[PDB]
């Protein structure tokens, strides 16, 4: 196949296991578990190319380590994701780009922003910054419901056409 190995980063809570059990399950969960699946594998259909996804889901209140740098490495590229009604995991975004930068040991990987639990109400990271974040990074930024489904291909099959194009 051709292999797209995705890896999906973020602050605590923000939605990543639940964005990539939607993805390959298409389902939604909600239930306080830190634990980390194996990486999450589907053949799927992009833009009408057969390919196999593999996706590392990982952990959200982690400092860096060695042992992180171990799990990311392998990635080629990277979700990062924040929660919209979320402020500190917005800005942990600046951190979470420079840490995939240097763990990747280099100045263009392929990244997505998503800001994800687009359903709830009262969001308090502006939609307009986001975008204005993700442009100045030149990256892509999509908005996300685990819940709804809104978004979860978009965001992941626009990573998958980043890396194609890096
Ligand atoms: C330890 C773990 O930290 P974590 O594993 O780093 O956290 P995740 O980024 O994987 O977070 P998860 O996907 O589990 O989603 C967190 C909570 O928000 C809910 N959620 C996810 N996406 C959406 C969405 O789009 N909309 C709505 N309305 N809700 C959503 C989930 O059902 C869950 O209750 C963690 C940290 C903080 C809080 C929860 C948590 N957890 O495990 O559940
Ligand atoms: C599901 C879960 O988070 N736990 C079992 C850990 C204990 N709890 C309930 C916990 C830990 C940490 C934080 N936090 O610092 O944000 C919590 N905030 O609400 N419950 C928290
Ligand atoms: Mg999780």
């Amino acid at each position: 196949m051709t292999e797209y190995k995705l890896v999906v980063v973020g602050a605590g809570g923000v939605g990543k296991s639940a964005l990539t059990i939607q993805l390959i399950q298409n389902h939604f969960v909600d239930e306080c578990d830190p634990t980390i699946e194996d990486s999450y594998r589907k053949q799927v259909v992009i833009d009408g190319e057969t390919c196999l996804l593999d996706i590392l889901d990982t952990a959200g209140q982690e400092e860096y380590s060695a042992m992180r740098d171990q799990y990311m490495r392998t990635g080629e590229g990277f979700l990062c994701v924040f929660a919209i009604n979320n402020t500190k995991s917005f800005e942990d975004i600046h951190q979470y780009r420079e840490q995939i930068k240097r763990v990747k040991d280099s100045d263009d990987v392929p990244m997505v922003l998503v800001g994800n639990k687009s359903d709830l109400a009262a969001r308090t990271v502006e939609s307009r910054q986001a975008q204005d974040l993700a442009r100045s990074y030149g990256i892509p930024y999509i908005e996300t419901s685990a819940k709804t489904r809104q978004g979860v291909e978009d965001a992941f099959y626009t990573l998958v056409r980043e890396i194609r194009q890096h």
